[PDB]
């Protein structure tokens, strides 16, 4: 099973946020470290994506675009999986050095978005998601958000997305209900990503007022690509009609 060999081989390892756990759990300190984590993870997501089967057949401009649109969903989904494996159902394992308890969820001012992420994390348990299913679903998430006006080569994108969907099907077949369940879970990622897109955008705009630092790559993607999602120029592809 070449496809699963590849997905297991390229899966990124542990990334630390570099958070100073010695300081108080302030809004500014927590969100600055989440931003730093995001910047560090993005480096890993790019290297991961470029090594996926068939990814290099996209036009190079579309390679950059799909990563810049899908990162939030991808990172939230991977975070749910590691939370599921590592911490209890009340906590979120963003990184080994940045674990949110209930107090930090409140102080981050993201309590309601955190509730949704905890629920996503728990679904991995409720649905008994295997590591193989997790890997195939995470790969599909990279191909689940695109411009309404289309990518440079929309045709190659649609064929690649089709091949990832068939891969998920094959992994299940080793049923109809299972495919239904997994596609419903994938769709559930998108409304969570949208709330976080909204939150991070609003925060970048007032970042100097509230003393939150945004690293360079994050500030660029949040001011350039995230507003296209929020204005509806780039939209998630749902399996089921929303
Ligand atoms: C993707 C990250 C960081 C990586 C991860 O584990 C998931 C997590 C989800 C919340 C994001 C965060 C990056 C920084 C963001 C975008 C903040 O600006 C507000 C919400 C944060």
């Amino acid at each position: 099973p070449i496809f699963l060999n590849v997905l297991e081989a390229i899966e990124p390892g542990v990334v630390c946020a570099g958070h100073d756990n010695n300081q108080p759990d302030s809004f500014a300190a927590l969100l600055s470290s989440l931003n730093e984590l995001g910047e560090r993870q993005l480096v890993h997501v790019v290297k991961w994506a470029k090594a996926l089967p068939g990814f290099r057949n996209l036009h190079v401009d579309d390679q950059m675009a799909v990563i810049q649109y899908s990162w939030m969903g991808l990172m939230v989904f991977a975070m749910g999986w590691r939370s599921f494996t590592n911490v209890n159902s009340r906590m979120l394992y963003f990184a080994p050095d940045l674990v949110f308890n209930e107090y930090r969820m409140h102080k981050s001012r993201m309590y309601s978005q955190c509730v949704r992420m905890r629920h996503l994390s728990q679904e991995f348990g409720w649905l008994e998601i295997t590591p193989q299913e997790f890997l195939c679903m995470k790969a599909l998430l990279l191909f689940s958000i695109i411009p309404v006006d289309g990518l440079k080569n929309q045709k190659f994108f649609d064929e690649l997305r089709m091949n990832y969907i068939k891969e998920l099907d094959r992994i299940i077949a080793c049923c109809s209900r299972r495919f239904y369940q997994l596609t419903k879970l994938l769709d559930s990622v998108q409304p969570i990503a949208r709330e976080l897109h909204q939150f991070t955008f609003d925060l970048l705009i007032k970042s100097h007022m509230v003393s939150v630092d945004f690293p360079e790559m994050m500030a660029e993607i949040i001011s350039v690509q995230v507003p296209k999602i929020l204005s509806g120029k780039v939209k998630p592809i749902y399996f089921h009609t929303q």
